[PDB]
RNA sequence: GCCUGCCUUAAGUAAGUGGUGUUGACGUUUGGGUCCUGCGCAAUGGGAAUUCAUGAACCAUGUCAGGUCCGGAAGGAAGCAGCAUUAAG
């Protein structure tokens, strides 16, 4: 949904060039080249990510005009493409599950990233996504309201949050938790484990304890995106002093750049499994690195009762499938079209549910009075029921059309 | 010119056949209608005033899905299928 906006805009105005021209030069490639290299580094992408990122498209966009003459810039935006989905790792890396219930999950980072947070959110999508059963855990013991703000976030999930307290060691925790998970049958258990501002020695000590007694079969690091290079440095750190299997990038809300989401592969070898996309519960989605960089390149891939129907699919059942998100993603790259209904859906919604059955069934039926007082019960005089018609009757030649 | 025809014109006189009344307004006239035609009517039939179940988008029906507005809040609110829902079938 979210995201890498900047960067997209200073990008799509020098993809506009080459597109347009089906022509490949040896300037024009270096020209676009130069223009894309400005970008990646303004986006605080890693310096080396972008020297190596630069030319390897650069040497397959010169070979491409000799590779094909059909389509030649649209070529061009394919070669880039498929290198930035490359480098956002390859293809969606998805949540291991253990041989023997229950997957451990260990989440790490430093104070402010989004543990406490994304651990709920994880949670959430385990049970509504793969229908999970998982169990979240207190191990942070150093802050106080860390305890009770897992505990709140367990409460709006229905979810089991496991404590001792503030006065035992986060190792008994865990060891704990996960016994208790073994005897009541939860599909996972997923550590919130503690962190200062910056790593210490105190902190590295603490981890691999957990790690040891827990042997988790996942290790998320939780880091805030917007953070550019120093989420990638975080990354390296803790990949070394503990074993990174993931990482979950969180506010990529208020992330215009991408930095850090372009950098970490290259740099750590840890794939992205998740993105945190606001403050809510169920702003987790999965990193889908082609779909992200189609985003970064504006790239995309009964009259009354088929009206409710599509009231009801469009307004609130949202939610399309067989790649309908992602020709979909953006408004479809906008159509050309700036306008969205809104309360304007709301007003047509309100007009609709104005009439009777009958009239339901048979729109023609309604005479001038007789949806005059259907006006009068929406709030539109005649101007909201005679765009709703005419849109009616332009549906029906279109169905006409199609069959 | 009835010598034959005035038989159709002022009674009949009589053999043949089923009956029948006139002094009696009699009675052995046994069995049928005894107003057929207009006035005020009552067996009897045809459609009834009124009885029990169901029924108006606006358009008469109390809040009688909701959305807009007045309002940080609430109520008025297609009272749309359901409710009393009538006379209208
Ligand atoms: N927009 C957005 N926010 C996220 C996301 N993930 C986590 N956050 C926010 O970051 C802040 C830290 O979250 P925690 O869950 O406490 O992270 P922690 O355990 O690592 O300390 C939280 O709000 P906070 O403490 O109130 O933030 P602030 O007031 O310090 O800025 C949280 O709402 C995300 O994906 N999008």
């Amino acid at each position: 949904h979210m995201g890498f906006e900047g960067l997209a805009d200073r990008l799509q105005q020098t993809i506009s060039k080459i597109r347009g021209k089906g022509k490949v030069s040896e300037q024009d490639v270096k020209e676009m080249m130069r223009e894309v290299r400005l970008a990646l580094l303004e986006a605080d992408v890693n310096f080396k990510v972008v020297k190596d990122f630069v030319k390897k498209v650069s040497e397959r966009a010169v070979g491409q005009d000799v590779m094909k003459s059909l389509t030649p810039g649209q070529q061009v935006i394919k070669v880039v493409q498929e290198e930035l989905t490359e480098l956002m790792g390859g293809e969606e890396s998805k949540i291991a599950v253990a041989k023997r219930p229950p997957t451990v999950i260990m989440m790490v980072g430093l104070q402010g990233a989004g543990k406490t947070t994304t651990s709920g959110k994880l949670a959430n999508l385990l049970r509504k996504k793969h229908n999970r059963k998982p169990m979240l855990v207190a191990a942070d013991i150093y802050r106080p309201a860390a305890i009770k703000q897992l505990e709140t976030l367990g409460k709006q999930l229905d979810m089991p949050v496991f404590s001792l307290g503030d006065q035992v060691s986060p190792v008994e925790i865990a060891k704990q938790a996960i016994e208790k998970a073994k005897e009541e049958h939860y599909d996972y258990v997923i550590l919130d484990t503690a962190g200062r501002l910056h790593i210490d020695h105190e902190l590295m000590d603490e981890l691999t304890n957990v790690k040891e007694i827990a042997n988790p079969e996942e290790i998320f690091l939780v880091v805030d995106s917007m953070t550019g290079q120093d989420a990638v440095n975080v990354a390296k750190s803790f990949n070394e002093q503990l074993g990174l299997t993931g990482v979950v990038l969180t506010k990529l809300d208020g992330d215009t750049r991408g930095g850090a989401a372009l950098s970490i592969r290259a740099v750590t070898n840890t794939p992205i499994k998740f993105a945190g996309l606001g403050e809510k519960l169920d702003a987790l989605e999965p990193f889908h690195p082609e779909r992200m960089a189609s985003r970064i390149l504006g790239m995309g891939d009964t009259l009354d009762d088929f009206l409710e129907q599509l009231g009801q699919v469009r307004n609130m059942g949202p939610l399309d499938e067989l790649l309908q998100m992602m020709p979909g993603a953006g408004k479809m790259k906008g159509l050309k079209n700036i306008q969205v209904d809104e309360k304007q859906l709301n007003h047509v919604e309100a007009i609709i549910k104005s009439m009777t059955v009958l009239e339901k069934e048979q729109p023609d039926i309604i005479n001038a009075s007789r949806r005059k007082r259907i006006a009068k019960g929406s709030g539109t005089s005649v101007q909201e029921v005679n765009r709703l018609l005419k849109q009616f009757d332009e549906m029906k030649k279109m169905m006409k059309q199609m069959t």
